[PDB]
């Protein structure tokens, strides 16, 4: 069931980088908001005819009592419809969201149940995901950070801060370039955390399989784009 | 004249080893970067005085066009202002920069008054200003690289790439240890560079004028840190 939501507000985070606010008095009803919880928007045509583009979004920051909320948009080049939506919404502009297919992330009630680290890999349009799930990591569980930089830009976009998080910038020169940039040490018990681009994903799980040995149940990855593709 | 600086980024690049990004657009006004340029940094007391504790670290990275630059900073043991900054410091922070008395590395334009090689002395806290110097050695210009390590972790310290590097890697057990494993041969028309700590290359300048043969004007010796003082 999608929810009409009005933007209320829009603010530059990073030169590219793009918070927008919006209103949905019905859209937190009986839906809790989780880190890595997202929405799916239909974006308007830009080109100004009557097809709608169905684009995800992460919320990051939200009140349940007024529907207010807000999202992180990335002013990715080459552009596409949400992004040049971004950079063109004015507040009072209206869009249908849905909130479908979002799992949580929650870190385990028993500590002893908990990884003794979190390898957290993706770029700039998972950026909103992996700092709600920074938010929430115990203060003494490490965190691997892995990004993959596209613009120099990249670096501005604010993360979350963690006293025991290590972050590292990986430059992209291929689909490979990620899953090379990660660490080889001893991944034992770690959980990993990935929503990178989709040619890189690839790469990225098959070495958590193959040489890191990281099972299925502490691996969640997501492509949350395609390069060249919608 | 100082400069304000504001910290934009923090990557480990080694588990003790931390490339903190700032910038500061009027600090290249009258700052032109060289191989093994440094800056003078006014770190603040971890305690929380506001007494402030000057030390000198090498540029890594500069844009002059945008001010943005970064130092690598060594996590050392026991600790000191400057490297609890690194460990603790977050993006958004600020701090006074000056450049004053840095004088830079350069291999001479004609190739007959150019170094028949290079003897590369030092440790983890001297390995950025070395690392500039390798890159722009001539290819065709062997480097005797020695690095006195303090820690296993410092082989995870990246080094720079070059045809004819050859690294030596020395344990300290007193002052006397970097001196000793020079190797003894023919280093006429070599240059030495030479950073480590302070004990260290008192013994190896009297090696390389007393027993190497060095002169005066092909040796830049310059102490980065001395053991068991600020
Ligand atoms: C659960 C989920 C949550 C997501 N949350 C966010 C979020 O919070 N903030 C955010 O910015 N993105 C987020 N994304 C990614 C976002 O949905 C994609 O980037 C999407 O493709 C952008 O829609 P678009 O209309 O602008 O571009 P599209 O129409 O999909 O593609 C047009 C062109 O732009 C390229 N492109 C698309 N995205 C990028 C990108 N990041 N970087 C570089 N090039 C790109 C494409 O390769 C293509 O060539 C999420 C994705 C998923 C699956
Ligand atoms: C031109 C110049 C450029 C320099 N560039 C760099 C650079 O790019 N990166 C970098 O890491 N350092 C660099 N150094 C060295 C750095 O300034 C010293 O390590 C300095 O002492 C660090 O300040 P601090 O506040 O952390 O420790 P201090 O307050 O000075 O001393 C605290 C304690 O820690 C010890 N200690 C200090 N430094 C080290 C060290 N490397 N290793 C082991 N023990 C140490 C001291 O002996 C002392 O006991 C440079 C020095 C000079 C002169």
């Amino acid at each position: 069931r999608d929810h009409q939501a009005t933007v209320v507000d829009k603010e530059y985070i990073a030169p590219h980088f793009v918070r927008v606010r919006l209103v949905s008095p019905t859209l937190f009803d009986e839906v809790i908001v989780e880190p890595t919880s997202w929405l799916r928007f239909w974006f308007p045509d830009p080109d100004g005819s009557d097809t709608e583009f169905q684009r995800a979004y992460t919320i990051t920051e939200s009140d349940p009592e007024t529907g207010r909320f807000a999202v992180d948009m990335v002013l990715h080049e080459p552009a596409g419809p949400a992004s040049t939506w971004a950079r063109t919404v004015e507040p009072g502009a209206t869009i249908a969201v849905m909130s479908m297919g979002s799992r949580g992330f929650s870190v385990p009630e028993d500590p002893e149940d908990r990884p003794v680290g979190y390898l957290l890999i993706g770029d700039s349009a998972s950026t909103p995901a992996i700092n709600g799930i920074i938010e929430v990591v115990p203060h003494d569980i490490p965190i691997e950070l892995y990004l993959e930089q596209h613009h120099d830009d990249d670096v501005l976009i604010p993360l979350a801060e963690h006293p025991r998080l290590r972050v590292h910038r990986v430059s992209r020169d291929d689909a490979s370039s990620l899953a090379a940039a990660l660490e080889l040490r001893d991944w034992s018990n770690w959980y990993c955390w990935a929503g990178p681009e989709a040619g890189a994903l690839k790469q990225v799980r098959t070495r958590l399989r193959d040489e890191f040995g990281f099972p299925k149940r502490e691996v969640y990855a997501q492509a949350y784009w395609t390069e060249g593709r919608a």
